[PDB]
């Protein structure tokens, strides 16, 4: 994970909870942008299926280029309704059944 610990001031969009319980810190700063907030390629795609799982909604590259900033892309996937027409995916590894005694 990222950090150790829970904390919380004011009030957030619940798009931030889903990025602070994501990436496992005490809370997101609302200046940065989906590339950076993501930490890592795999882990962007992760937080995009896990959110459409969460929330109902894709975030489509188009508001990840012109608005990627978390109250701007709140406010963008709020105004532009996204139907989310995806399938889905799975991240989560199989656990052991027989190849350990």
């Amino acid at each position: 994970g990222a950090a150790a610990g829970v904390s919380a001031a004011g009030i957030e969009p619940d798009l931030t909870a889903i990025w602070q319980a994501l990436f496992a810190l005490p809370a997101v700063g609302r200046h940065q942008d989906f590339f950076a907030l993501g930490g890592d390629s795999q882990l962007g795609l992760r937080m995009l299926a896990q959110l459409r799982e969460r929330h109902g909604v894709d975030l489509p590259l188009r508001c990840l280029y012109e608005a990627p900033t978390v109250a701007r892309l709140a406010e963008t996937i709020v105004r532009l309704a996204a139907p989310a027409p995806s399938g889905d995916q799975d991240d989560a590894s199989e656990y052991e059944e027989g190849v350990i005694r």
